[PDB]
C-alpha cells in the first residue's frame, strides 16, 4: 500500500541549513528563547528604490509571462554588471535569469552532467552543491581541507583529484561557510592546474562577490582569462542587495550551455517572477551605496565576533576575508567533554542555552561551526555571551 | 573546442507553446500585422485587491525565506480552498507550495518517477507533460482521441494502455489544448479501471478549474473518493485570478510524496517569491467577483468564436467546456491543399494573413489547431475574418 518514491530522492537529504532555520523558527514562534546564529540573510531590508521599481512594476500590469531566460532590461542589466564589475563580455544568448542562485547551480547540473560524471567540490562546502551533483547522478568527490591552509585547496590536491571522468568543479570564493577568499596569486595555481584537463566545466559562485573586505574580489576568469570558453559564472541579487526572499539569480557561461540550462527551467519553473526581475533591474542598474554601507558594517560585526569567539577557550578562530560567516572549530570543546561530533555540540547548545548554528559536517568539515553575523550587534553580543557561559 | 551536455536534455526539444509566442513577437515587434492566437496566459490585469496586498508586503518587509513549502497563512488558505471548493480534507503535511504550477509537476515527476516508470498521457495533451516525464528519465504513454469522443479517453483505451510498468496517470480537466471537461459519469467510469491498478499515482491537474461552464467542476476525487490515498491534486492561481506571472501554485496529496517533491524543491528553488505567496493569500481568501466577471467574458468569446469556426467548410470544430481554448481540426484543408501537416499549415496561415496559433501536433493530435480566445472580443472577429480568406 506504501508509496514507493524516486531513487533519486533517497541520494540526498533535505538542507539542513534550512532545517535549522525551521527548527528555530518553530522553537521561536512556540515561545521559547533561542537565537539563530544560523541564518541565511542579512538584517537590512531591501534598500527604498528597489522597493519602489517592484511596487511601481505591479502597477503597470508586469504580472505576466516573460522570456524564460529574463526580460531584456534584466539580461541587460546583467551584461553590463559582467563588463563593468568583472571585466568579463558576455553576449546576452550567454546569460540566464533563474529562480535564485540555487536554480542556477541546480539547472547547471540538470544540464551537464551525466550519471558516474565527477564534480570535485572543496569542503568547507555550500550545503547544496554535494545534493545537487547527486539529484542530476553525478558523484562528489570532496577535497577536504583544514585551518593550517586556510581552508582554501591547492593545485597538488587538487591535481590529485582530477580524474579522466572529472567533468567539473565548483569554485566558491568569497566562501559560504568559511568566509575566506582566494587571492588572486593562488587562483592563478588553480587555473595552471585546470588548463591540462580540458574537459574538466569550471562554475564559479560568485554569490558573496560584494561582500569582501580584505581585497578586492577577484575570480578564476580574471586571473587565468584562457578559461574562459569553459566556465560558467554563478551570482545573484541576493546577499549584494538583501533581496534574499525575492529568489532572482543569474548565470553566464559558454551558449550552448546557457541554452540547455534555459530547457530545463522552462519545464520546471518558466521565468522568475516578473515584479521580482523588475526588482533585479533597479538593484544592479542602481549604485553600491546599500552595498558599502551593509558591508562596512558586517566587518565590524565580524571582527567584534572573531575576538568573542577568541575569547573562548577551546574555540580556535580563522578569521574570514567576507561574507556574513565565519567558521571556528570547537574540537577541542567536543574532546575534552566527550560528545560524538559537532552535532552533538549543536544539539546540547541549542537545549541549554538557545542558540541554534549549523554543525561543521553538514559543509564537510567536521568539528566546526557555522555562525553568521548578518544580524546586529546586540542580538551578536548577547548569543555570543550564551556561546561563552555554554563552553564554561 | 564545444561543451557536452547532458544526455537527459537531450530527449527534450523545445516548448511549441513558447516558440509561437517568441515568433509572433518578434513579427509584432518588426511591425507586420500579426494577431496572436496562441497564448497560453488571460488578457486581464490581476485584480486590485490582489495587487495591493503584495504591495503592502513589500512595504511591511516580507522580503525573506520562509518555509520551504510556503508560509502557514498560504498553505491555510490552500487547506480551507481545497474544504471549501472541493471538499476534500488536506492536513498542512499534505501540502506544498511551489514556483508555479509548473514547479509541482516538474518536483512531482523527480520526486515519484524512476527511470523506466511508465506515465500515461492523454492526447491531446499540455506540451509539457512528457517532457517532464522523460527529464525524470520516465516514459511517456500516450492515448490518442478523437474529435468524435470529444478528445476524450474512455475505460477501453485506459485498460489496454496499462502495463506492469505503470506508475502515474495525468489527468487534467478542463483541458489544455482542448477545453474539455469529464463529466462526473466518466470519471467513475475511469476510477473504476484505476481501482483495479493500485500501483498507478493519480495527478488530477485543475488549474482551469474555475474556467468552467458546460458544468460544475469535479474531478476524479469527487467521482471515486476511495483514490484519496493514491491521488495528488496539482492547482495554482496563474489561470483563475490572472497571476503568470506571479509563479505560485500549490498541491495537495499523501504526505510521504509531497515530503519528497519538499526535498526536491529545498534543492532547487527554495521557496517561492515571498511577495507572491502573500498576493496568492489574497487571491485564495478573497471573493470569487474577479472569476466570474473573467469566466462569462471567456464564454462569451468562446460562444462568438465557435459559431465563426462552423460556418468555415474544411473545418470541424467540437465546442469547449471552459479554459480560453478551443481545438478544431483542419485536417481537411491539408488534405485538400496538399500541407505536409498541421505545423506547414501553420507556418503558411502565419505567413500568409498573419494569424499566430499552435499546431494541434504540438500536444500530440495531428491536425488540429489550438485556438486562444484570450484577446479582445475586437480582435477575435479580425482574426476569424482573416481565417476564412485563408481556409475557403
Amino acid at each position: 500500500m506504501d508509496i514507493a518514491l524516486a531513487k533519486r530522492v533517497q541520494k540526498v537529504k533535505p538542507s539542513p541549513t534550512l532545517a535549522v532555520a525551521a527548527k528555530a523558527a518553530q522553537m521561536k514562534a512556540q515561545g521559547l528563547d533561542i537565537i539563530g546564529l544560523g541564518t541565511g540573510e542579512p538584517d537590512f531590508d531591501t534598500p527604498q528604490h528597489i522597493k519602489l521599481a517592484a511596487i511601481s512594476a505591479i502597477e503597470a500590469g508586469d504580472t505576466k509571462y516573460t522570456a524564460v531566460d529574463g526580460i531584456v532590461e534584466l539580461k541587460e542589466a546583467v551584461k553590463n554588471k559582467f563588463k563593468r564589475d568583472n571585466e568579463l563580455d558576455y553576449q546576452l544568448n550567454q546569460i540566464l535569469v533563474s529562480v535564485g542562485g540555487k536554480q542556477s547551480c541546480y539547472n547547471l547540473c540538470q544540464a551537464y552532467l551525466n550519471p558516474g560524471d565527477e564534480v570535485i567540490i572543496p569542503a568547507p562546502y555550500w550545503v547544496s552543491y554535494p545534493d545537487m551533483v547527486l539529484l542530476a547522478d553525478g558523484v562528489p568527490v570532496i577535497i577536504e581541507t583544514t585551518p593550517a591552509q586556510r581552508y582554501k585547496i591547492n593545485a597538488q590536491q587538487l591535481e590529485q583529484a582530477i580524474t579522466p571522468k572529472t567533468r567539473m568543479i565548483f569554485l566558491n570564493s568569497p566562501s559560504n561557510p568559511s568566509g575566506i577568499a582566494y587571492t588572486q596569486n593562488e587562483l592563478k595555481e588553480l587555473g595552471d592546474v585546470l588548463k591540462k584537463h580540458p574537459q574538466i566545466l569550471i562554475a564559479t559562485d560568485d554569490m558573496y562577490e560584494h561582500i569582501i573586505w580584505s581585497q578586492p574580489f577577484t575570480n578564476i576568469l580574471n586571473a587565468c582569462p584562457e578559461l574562459y570558453d569553459r566556465t560558467i559564472v554563478l551570482n545573484g541579487v541576493s546577499k549584494a542587495y538583501a533581496m534574499t526572499g525575492w529568489r532572482i539569480g543569474y548565470a553566464a557561461g559558454p551558449a550552448p550551455l546557457i541554452n540547455a540550462m534555459k530547457t530545463i527551467q522552462s519545464q520546471s519553473t518558466s521565468n522568475p517572477c516578473s515584479i521580482a526581475q523588475r526588482a533585479a533591474v533597479a538593484a544592479l542598474n542602481g549604485s553600491n551605496e546599500s552595498i558599502e554601507e551593509m558591508v562596512n558594517a558586517f566587518h565590524q560585526r565580524h571582527d567584534y565576533v572573531a575576538d568573542r569567539l577568541q575569547s573562548i577557550d577551546g574555540i580556535e578562530v580563522i578569521p574570514a576575508d567576507g561574507t556574513f560567516y565565519i567558521f571556528p572549530s570547537v574540537q577541542a570543546i567536543i574532546e575534552k567533554r566527550g560528545y560524538a561530533n559537532d552535532i552533538e555540540f549543536s544539539e546540547k547548545l541549542l537545549n541549554e542555552v538557545g542558540v541554534a548554528l549549523v554543525p561543521g559536517s553538514a559543509f564537510g568539515t567536521e568539528g566546526c561551526i557555522r555562525i553568521s553575523f548578518a544580524t546586529g550587534i546586540d542580538t551578536l553580543k548577547d548569543a555570543l555571551n550564551r556561546l561563552q557561559r555554554f563552553c564554561s
